[PDB]
């Protein structure tokens, strides 16, 4: 016989089962009540029975779990101070999807060793840290595996720009605990995002592990949590304009017309410095009418601005984000004008 | 303590491993080399050493391997015939990716009852039957664990249009044994295509399971033979303005600038009848120069068209084919274009 | 670091889980049916519900399936034929335990020294599968924690030899065994072992397996009821009245069952096999005297007699020596005889 | 629906955390890697008779409070190092006796029957890894094919139990040990199933366990040269001359090593520990004499003297007793004392 199985594989290393993890960090009854209850209260923010705004803000990604811990705990307190017109979720994203660093998960020591059951038990860790002093997670799952580690600590997932139109991402937000925002596409395409809605209500089949980490069919029941994610494309797609028309044709095709807005990305622009001015665009809606807005997200660490090695503490070394100033600012601009709209 | 785990999953069952499969069904020493061989000749196309025309084609998706068999037999004879012009390569995709049937992996008894063990043995066993008759076959991996269960098998790959931009199976391209074509996207945006190919012929680490069923990490060591599918989008891109914009993005980017033309899908516009037109064009643009063309994908059954349910035989049931009538017209031609473009 | 992992290990290799087999080769409706009916025929000869005698015979090994199922067909003639005198389940032992030389149709199905596992526990199986549809019974030994989950659903009766009766897993292993278990009396003729062992096995114990899934796990049973001593000898033979005697005695006076099965062949035998009738004769005067705590019997037996070191004949042992199938019906037909009267009393 | 035959007496099969989980969480240390290599080595010269120190395998009966057990080390740690010249000192960490009552510490670390094995497992695994950290070598008993794979890594000493010994299977693991392995003699003194045993560990063989993932497989060994007999008593003790010298020539007619070691408890106590002593005393007048054909010396030895059926007292045996710390002063000073004049010679 020729050769011709695993023929460009260096190594196929078995990694822990997600149950290993489980055991060492079982989730506690305090994480478990702010992970069903945040989930409960953003199901009805996707279905328009409350209107506050949902806001999921952190760090573009998290390479640096003390920074993470302080800067939730900066954040707690302002989820506190706005819990009336705002749901503030914190972003817990372990990588970019990308050439550079491949992510916390894959690369935890920083340094390309690529011990990924440590980085897998450091996520775990973080992520029921952050339940546990009372600060919910979101996260994006690239993948159809990594949930068994720990979507159980999940409040929120979205799939990316670059993932809305896959099948097999579709199926997997279909059997997600959490609710799911889908993103429209790296060039504009909402019709990706409001299909994949469609998709993700329904039951559907697609392979993974078990808790216990072997080969499996899983069967889902479909997600009816399902929301759009407005984050631009060959131009931004912030404003009344096209959230009219995005809400238009989500009713057209029969799926919620409350929507989410990334203020960062393709409708900043890549740069940090706009997210502001999309949040001001953001609030100009809330005080006039916008029915339709559901949700924000925003890139930010304590430190502004992005850096290529991991040398400035709580810096972002993926996409660039606003400060923590500009955090208390941002923040503070939607609360008023929410409160405002929610007072109608 | 409330519950956070598996809210909207049916069930979970596991699978039996691909060592299971590969233990009933082994590849044999003559698919083995007519496998190796044919990745081989295909990596000679992708890189410019061979003018020889790669023809993946067949069904849009196999709905019954008894009439899969015998088209296989059939275009076997034109294999042969017209192997100094042509490389025939089958077409073995179980799914469309998507709404109705689920392929024949996930519903081999086109019932309804998601008899996955079933389908996975039957996938394999077309594969090896294909293989040790002589007929080289290629597939579209839609997830990062079919693959192990019958890629040995497989002499070719493709990311589809809708997986393409998804680092999950850019990753998974960059360890997979054969060369791999990637779609251009669904809105006709090319970019996410090369990137693709850059982003393959990388080192990677994605998710999986090893043989024997378990989680794996796995490292890849890149895919060097990897290229771009040129399938339409808003408008097509099969003529030789487009392939020649196309080639010289390539050189950009320094991948190969040989690529591939889907006369079907978005260059047919879904008209099945028109993949003779783009095949026309391919023709003489072969006849003019056509350096940068090394192959064409082509939907063809035993019967044209389609029918939403399988009564009658050799016809499909997902995305309308040519018959064999015109699939005998459409290879000759192609055959005498690409014989005149070799001679020069 | 120096290295402490694994310092005396050529390979671990993967094997086909349990359920891989399971999936090709399910049990059937009619096996299912004679599996179950047939560990229950046996359990009321255990406890002294049925006067029937068990008889466990057939090759010392199995190293050839067509003569396997040949002599099965053979044997179920008279399993049928005997029906209200004997219930016949035939041997099918997949290795000795050794001492250099074969090492059965489970580690070296092709007998020739390659190790294919995974092709011998489905042959195994195969096997098991095809006798029990065919209306034969079966039984063998279980030398391992593992094995089992490969083709105990298929065995009627299982054995725990004696090597192993004495070993603490081996006692847990059997508390679990869905079949009846014989324990062996110790190779040099200890029955106290085989005693403890009754005792032991009745409980609720604890081992390390796998799942059918074929990963580790702890196996918590529930006790097996249906567990009886096999006097096969030793220092000195101890199938007769007298040794019999002494050892229902020992028996009721641990307070376990006090019914027993003889194995005509090994020991009892002193490896010719030729006494293995000779046994029965003395067994057979015993059933029609009283008998009483008799409940069966075992003997190596195959299509053709003696033993050989290389496979060359078709029916012939290459492990144990065998009585032929001449010899095979007189031995049944005589104790048919014996027990006749005995059940008539 | 079929008549079930799958599991008919089990009463559930919980899947296992793999070996990986407990590797993961517990690696071991390049100290403790060190003192691991380099004890099987020392032992391994003290089996073929380069080294003329007594191998001392000394300890609990077995391990029910990894607390006890660690202060139980650092007390014997000091002794250790004192008697380095004379005496080859390794603990006793056995987590059960093989057997109904207490199932041991990985099988029931919790003492009341909830069988948490995962915790068990790990437990075991971590008070041997800081055993070896602290500078103990550690020994303990293998009853099975699958708890090696768990913590062998950490085992400088295996024995197979006196029941264990004449199983194939339990031969073929220790052909597969890094460490290595005792075989003690019968329950009866059948010392030829430990002779056997000696040579059918020496060789290559196959069998079934998991691998350190948890998967269903198949273990091929190099065989194990390192393995001798152990003397545990009979229906009478064997420690004494005579039977050592007996024992001596059967060893080199079977042409495996002539170097013993002598169990001062069980069987050659009399089951009765205040009696280790007087057989520690006549091992001393042996070694004082001449004791060329002794290696080794096992002690069954804790905090406090004697056993409890509840685990009320700190330090006290609840399987078989054990004597108390002075006691175990007492005796290795003697052993100490005897082996030095015989290394001296
Ligand atoms: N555990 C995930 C669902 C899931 C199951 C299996 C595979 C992947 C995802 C959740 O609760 O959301
Ligand atoms: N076995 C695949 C590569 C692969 C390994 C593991 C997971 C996924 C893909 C091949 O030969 O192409
Ligand atoms: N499946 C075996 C019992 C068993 C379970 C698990 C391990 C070993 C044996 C039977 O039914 O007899
Ligand atoms: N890991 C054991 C050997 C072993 C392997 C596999 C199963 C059982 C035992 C050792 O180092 O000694
Ligand atoms: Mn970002
Ligand atoms: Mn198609
Ligand atoms: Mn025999
Ligand atoms: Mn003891």
């Amino acid at each position: 016989h020729y050769p011709t199985d695993d023929i460009k594989i260096k190594e196929v290393k078995e990694l822990l089962p997600p149950i290993a993890h489980l055991y060492e960090l079982p989730i506690s009854k305090e994480a478990s009540g702010l992970v069903h209850r945040t989930r409960q209260e953003i199901s009805d923010l996707v279905h328009g029975r409350d209107k506050r705004l949902l806001v999921i803000i952190g760090p573009c990604s998290i390479h640096d779990p003390k920074a993470a811990l302080e800067y939730a705990e900066r954040l707690l307190k302002l989820r506190k101070q706005y819990e009336n017109e705002l749901l503030i979720v914190m972003r817990v994203y372990f990588a970019k999807p990308r050439v550079g660093w491949k992510g916390l998960i894959n690369d935890p020591h920083l340094d390309g060793t690529f011990d990924i059951n440590f980085g897998l038990r450091q996520a775990r860790s973080l992520l029921l840290s952050l339940n546990n002093m009372g600060m919910p997670a979101s996260t994006e799952f690239l993948d159809m595996i990594t949930p068994q580690y720990y979507a159980d600590l999940i409040s929120w997932g979205a799939i990316g720009a670059r993932t809305t139109e896959s099948q097999v991402h579709r199926e997997l937000a279909s059997g997600l605990s959490c609710p799911v925002g889908f993103k429209n596409g790296t060039d504009g395409n909402l019709k990706i995002a409001i299909d994949a809605i469609g998709a993700a209500s329904h039951s559907h089949h697609f392979l993974s592990v078990t808790k216990a980490g072997h080969s499996a069919i899983v069967h889902t029941g479909g997600n009816p949590d399902c929301h759009v994610i407005l984050r631009g494309g060959k131009e931004p797609n912030y404003d009344a304009e096209h959230v009219s028309e995005a809400a238009e044709q989500l009713r057209a095709a029969g799926v919620t017309d409350k929507l989410m807005i990334d203020c960062s990305h393709a409708n900043s622009r890549k740069d940090y410095t706009r997210q502001m001015e999309v949040a001001q665009d953001i609030a100009a809606q809330l005080e006039q009418d916008g029915g339709n807005i559901m949700g924000v997200m925003v890139e930010s660490h304590l430190v502004e601005g992005r850096q290529d090695k991991p040398e400035v503490y709580g810096k972002s070394i993926t996409d660039a984000c606003i400060g923590w100033g500009a955090t208390e600012e941002l923040l503070a601009l939607l609360a008023g004008a929410n409160k405002k709209r929610m007072a109608r």
